[PDB]
């Protein structure tokens, strides 16, 4: 549906629309593609909207939380981790909010992965997710406290 979104991005851009009406239309499109697209195609559209459409920054944060919430509801562990990495790397987000996504996904991994999958996923986060080393130490300590509770 790349032609459907191309006509949609041109549709919103070609009119001086108020923020609220532009927000409901971005939501309604990301929800129509949420019910019609697979998560890979849905993310390709998701990047073009945040990038191109002039939205408030807090609304960019909101779209990331809404799409990541659905991503925690209709995605297998592998494709959710791929979507999570591309949000961190390709979506322009503040660092504190990126930390919030890492902790948000870290809680999802606790609820949906065994100890080996959580172990492999955790190592890929410390190696590929751009987070401060002080935050990496805090995550490594939270991970230790969680592993001690297993025993």
């Amino acid at each position: 549906w790349e032609e459907e979104l191309e006509k949609f991005i041109r549709y919103l851009k070609e009119n001086d629309l108020p923020e609220e009406e532009k927000e409901k239309l971005v939501r309604e499109f990301l929800r129509k593609a949420k019910e019609n697209l697979n998560p890979e195609e849905l993310f390709k559209v998701f990047l073009r909207i945040i990038n191109e459409v002039p939205l408030p920054e807090e609304f960019k944060k909101k779209l990331v939380e809404e799409y990541f919430e659905w991503a925690k509801e209709n995605l297998n562990p592998e494709e959710l981790f791929k979507v999570f990495l591309r949000i961190i790397n390709e979506v322009p987000l503040p660092e504190e909010f990126k930390k919030k996504l890492v902790e948000e996904y870290f809680e999802w991994a606790k609820k949906n992965l065994n100890l080996d999958e959580l172990k492999k996923v955790f190592e890929k986060i410390l190696k590929e997710v751009p987070i401060p080393e002080e935050f990496k130490e805090e995550l490594k300590k939270r991970y230790e406290e969680y592993m001690k509770k297993r025993q």
